[PDB]
């Protein structure tokens, strides 16, 4: 099988240091299933994971494809199944013709949309579900979330786009931020109830528009810039979280006056730590599938590139690092 | 008129006993306020920190733990009658308990337990409300014992005021509690409070977990020197776990250290509810009432270990010195 990888970490200005590789096709460990890949997505993380040492390295943490084979302990899937998933950065990525993945991290993909559209959803969707249900602790019952408001700083990114949809489906009011006609229209398309401009004072906008302090705040870009804003905008005893690493250390005492909680969401904590509850990833992907088939969620692919090649993956990293509305996808 | 102990400007204890005795009018309670004739008070770390704040209008009167008898009530109070024996903590934005009388909103008060003395009961309001918020609000433990069984709390520095009562609460609600203590006095005391396992925070905590076969914990909170133990709390908590402090950091911290295990970090502040006049201020009443019920059932024990007799400037000063020394086990009380 073919794969795109690298031997050492690099910045793009170093040059295109992706190379092709020819590997075997293994058999699936007992709870593993083996997947022939149809399409993949590129995520901020691939650009971040490209900088780490190499213990080649093969990136890719979004995939959809057809189940080639499964292991003797598999009860969840069959050869033939069209499945999508994210996986984990300590196993070779989806940047390959074939890929091994544990069954508990996978779900059948929706069939009422194209493969290239459905593959916009696994990494971003799992991340958003973990943020809403595990971190913030919203109810699976829509009525129990009545009166709750979520603020998403940067609604137009991959996680922002799907989290908006999920939060709406589960009964929340969703406020997002977007600062140009293109990102404003997109977040509105995703279901935002109120759109604010993150390049101008947010608290001012809350005051102007009569917006009360929010239950939960979720930052998806430049958290250093918005740490104090998140604290100002959340209600006492509320909860703020990020999915973007900070560039600098912060004052945790700033959380004291309102007795706040701060969470750093990382969707790979479950697989990386082989947690008892890795199955939640399957459960979240399955809910996504159901809601896509119901037309409650819509996919978020806006750019498609054809061919899993070193020139392509490099271009995709150039694009991700420019900081995209919705998702970038590559078809094999 | 009423005697109150207070001060005109923030000061260090090295500046001497600048507490002063004031003669003040006895207030009348507003609609939902009660007027309490104070019997006993406790002195807490927060007293010593608040003694460093600018005084907006003189004098500043501290004191954030009280028990006494209801003298009167505002005209829509329904939760209490004249004569009721009640206890509470209150809030730093109003005159505190270092006085013969005090006003407090009814939603922040509960009747005290009847089976222990006033000097024992007053050890409980501030530490207990802080422990209930940490466990129920911050960590989100269940009111249902079964939902908590199989879970473990670690308390770093377990023998202080909040650590003492939290150990009891957590045990009552079904958790395993691991505490840390590093000298004979504190080890014995935390065991007496109910700790299942006691570890030494002067030695590698992770090495103690490995060698004793301790699984990573569900919840960690730190009651002293959080800068020193931040990285430890991250090491010892389970993936997607929750860590918290009730004391301020000296230094900024790397919040990316929370990322690998997708962790939550909370800074618990007991006064956030009254200071923001939150809609759910009644939780303070609710937690104080649960403490009273469990004391009367002999499930919780009071934590007073030192008593000073007399509300005087000398005694308040001596209490501040004792608290600043960070050597107290359990609680220090002053009887009026
Ligand atoms: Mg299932
Ligand atoms: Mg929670
Ligand atoms: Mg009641």
């Amino acid at each position: 099988l073919k794969a795109i990888g690298f031997e050492q970490p690099f910045k793009l200005s170093d040059g295109n240091l992706f190379k092709t590789f020819n590997l075997d096709i293994p058999e699936p460990k007992v709870h593993e299933i083996l997947v022939k890949i149809q399409s993949i997505s590129v995520n901020p993380v691939d650009t971040k994971q490209r900088l780490m040492d190499v213990s080649p390295r093969v990136l890719g943490f979004d995939a959809i494809g057809v189940v080639e084979s499964v292991g003797n302990e598999v009860t969840m899937f069959n050869q033939g199944d069209i499945v999508y998933y994210s996986g984990s950065p300590d196993q070779n990525g989806s940047n390959a013709e074939y890929q091994l993945i544990n069954e508990r991290l996978v779900a059948k993909a929706p069939k009422n949309i194209s493969a290239e559209q459905a593959v916009s959803l696994p990494l971003t969707g799992i991340t958003a579900y973990e943020t809403l249900f595990d971190v913030f602790g919203i109810s699976r019952n829509r009525n129990e979330n009545e009166g709750k408001t979520l603020l998403i700083i940067n609604g137009a990114g991959g996680v922002g786009s799907i989290a908006t949809q999920i939060a709406k489906a589960y009964g929340l009011r969703v406020i997002t931020t977007a600062s140009r006609n293109e990102t404003i229209e997109w977040t509105k398309k995703m279901g935002a109830d109120i759109v604010l401009n993150h390049k101008e004072s947010l608290l001012n906008q809350f005051k102007t528009q009569g917006i009360e302090l929010v239950d939960y705040v979720f930052c998806t870009f430049n958290t250093d810039m918005y740490y104090d804003d998140m604290i100002q905008l959340v209600k006492p005893r509320g909860h703020i979280a990020t999915i973007v690493a900070f560039e600098n250390d912060q004052d945790l005492n700033a959380l004291k006056p309102k007795s706040l909680s701060f969470s750093h969401e990382f969707m790979f904590a479950r697989p990386l730590n082989q947690t008892d509850d890795m199955i939640k990833h399957h459960e979240y992907l399955e809910d996504i599938t159901n809601k896509v088939e119901q037309n409650i969620y819509q996919p978020t692919t806006t750019k498609v590139i054809e061919g899993l090649t070193t020139e392509n993956i490099y271009q995709a990293h150039q694009i991700l690092e420019s900081n995209m509305i919705g998702k970038l996808v590559i078809n094999l």
